[PDB]
């Protein structure tokens, strides 16, 4: 059960989840998954980011869910749960703005 996962927020607002992750104490990768506003059966994946150039940001990610139940961000490369999907990002960055790596406080 995805409910019983500590980086899952459920029904969390991309606001709620951008004032989470904006804190300067939050190194690149941080992250946390919610349900979509807007997209019923999606959730997002919120992610937090930094460079000189737009210093600490926050980037949304759509995780899309099969009914043949596979799980994916790109349909090129998907897996047969969440988990796996967080534990693949967390070791290659791929086209995500950094690599998963601490879940969000
Ligand atoms: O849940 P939100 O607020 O992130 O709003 C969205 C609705 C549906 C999809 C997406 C949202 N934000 C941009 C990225 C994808």
């Amino acid at each position: 059960s995805i409910q019983a996962e500590e980086w899952y927020f459920g029904k969390i607002t991309r606001r709620e989840s951008e004032r989470l992750l904006l804190n300067a104490e939050n190194p690149r990768g941080t992250f946390l998954v919610r349900e979509s506003e807007t997209t019923k059966g999606a959730y997002c994946l919120s992610v937090s980011d930094f460079d000189n150039a737009k210093g600490l940001n926050v980037k949304h990610y759509k995780i899309r869910k099969l009914d043949s139940g596979g799980f994916y961000i790109t349909s090129r490369t998907q897996f047969n749960s969440l988990q796996q999907l967080v534990a693949y990002y967390s070791k290659h960055a791929d086209g995500l703005c950094h690599r998963l790596t601490t879940v969000c406080p």
